[PDB]
């Protein structure tokens, strides 16, 4: 697709914004309602296009409901076939918070402007959580998320490329691998609650600037998340499918790694030192910075350690996510 290029006397084709397995992302200018949009432009293949026929009836499903929630999504404006590509147009949005990370020079983002992305996710997830929809993201990360206006800290969810309804789980090797829950990681069925623990592995990611838990496998994964909040509970890996990819059972003292040719031990490496709660922040860089207070960085690693609960029946949900003291005054 070349700039200039005009279609169905209706749009004009100005440049590449995005890529992805999906296709290809475009700024255009809609000749009708006189404004820029984004179409995703899906390649002509089954494959994405069955994956995204799935990606436009959830994002439909979305704007059936209006209340105060919905507008931490983008908007769907409409889809169509062209050339034998399924197209979606949605309205124009910025850089997403990994371009936002890189501006920084992965330093990270206030603990301040961490609690306002915080505060529209949570939000947004709380949204998807509405039974009638019960959408699982699946790949929530900072590249997936984008900024509405280059001048303003309010954010909305894009790529639902891989989301699906409780319940109608196709793949279980879903999320970006930073951002996978240890539930999927095990193999085990996954419910909302994957998209809060990817939330967590974010939220850290934007005030330090380097991803939390960054396996280059899921082997490596496993083991920087054990490195933080130690060995997984029995009762979730008696029940866990591939829990002997990582781990050993015994008589005596249940459960311990499967060990290679040699992390830190399971749960020393501290949030607590990774936030740098009790130092002045990431590398100190927030050293008597407002808003960074001993009290202000107890409240996010609270918050943060109830979003990466190993067990996801009593991971933190949406709602008691937005009540929590770290969204207080
Ligand atoms: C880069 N960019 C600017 N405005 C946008 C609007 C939408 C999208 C977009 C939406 C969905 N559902 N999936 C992908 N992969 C990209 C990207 C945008
Ligand atoms: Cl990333
Ligand atoms: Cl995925």
């Amino acid at each position: 697709v070349k700039n200039g290029e005009k279609w169905m006397d209706r749009y004009e084709i100005d440049s590449l914004i995005g890529k992805g397995s999906f296709g290809q992302v475009v700024k255009a200018y809609d000749r009708v309602e006189q404004e820029w949009v984004a179409i995703k432009i899906i390649k002509n293949k089954k494959a994405f296009l069955n994956q995204a026929q799935i990606e436009v009836r959830l994002l439909e499903l979305m704007n059936k409901h209006d209340t105060e929630m919905k507008y931490y999504i983008v908007h769907l404006k409409r889809h169509f076939m062209f050339r034998n590509h399924l197209c979606l147009v949605f309205e124009m949005l910025s850089y997403n918070l990994y371009d936002l990370l890189r501006n920084t020079n992965f330093r990270g983002v206030s603990l301040n402007l961490t609690r306002k992305f915080a505060q529209q996710m949570c939000t947004a997830l709380l949204f998807l959580a509405t039974p009638e929809l019960s959408i699982i993201h699946c790949d929530l990360k900072p590249e997936n998320i984008l900024l509405c206006n280059p001048k303003r800290s309010a954010i909305k969810i894009v790529d639902f490329g891989s989301s699906c309804q409780l319940g109608q789980r196709i793949y279980q090797y879903i999320q970006s691998r930073f951002y996978r829950s240890p539930e999927v990681l095990l193999g085990m069925p996954y419910d909302l609650a994957i998209d809060m623990w990817s939330l967590g592995c974010i939220l850290v990611e934007m005030h330090t600037g380097e991803p939390l838990f960054s396996g280059a496998n899921e082997v490596d994964q496993m083991n920087k998340i054990v490195e933080v909040l130690g060995i997984p509970p029995a009762h979730i890996l008696d029940q866990a499918p591939k829990a002997r990819k990582f781990f050993e059972k015994l008589p005596d003292g249940t459960w311990n790694l499967k060990k290679t040719k040699d992390y830190k031990p399971p749960g020393t490496r501290k949030l607590h030192n990774i936030l740098g709660v009790e130092t002045g922040g990431p590398g100190g860089r927030r050293a008597g910075e407002s808003g960074h207070t001993v009290a202000d960085y107890l409240k996010f690693k609270d918050l943060i350690l109830r979003m990466l609960d190993y067990d996801p029946k009593t991971r933190i949900q949406p709602y008691y996510a937005l009540q929590h003291s770290f969204f207080k005054k």
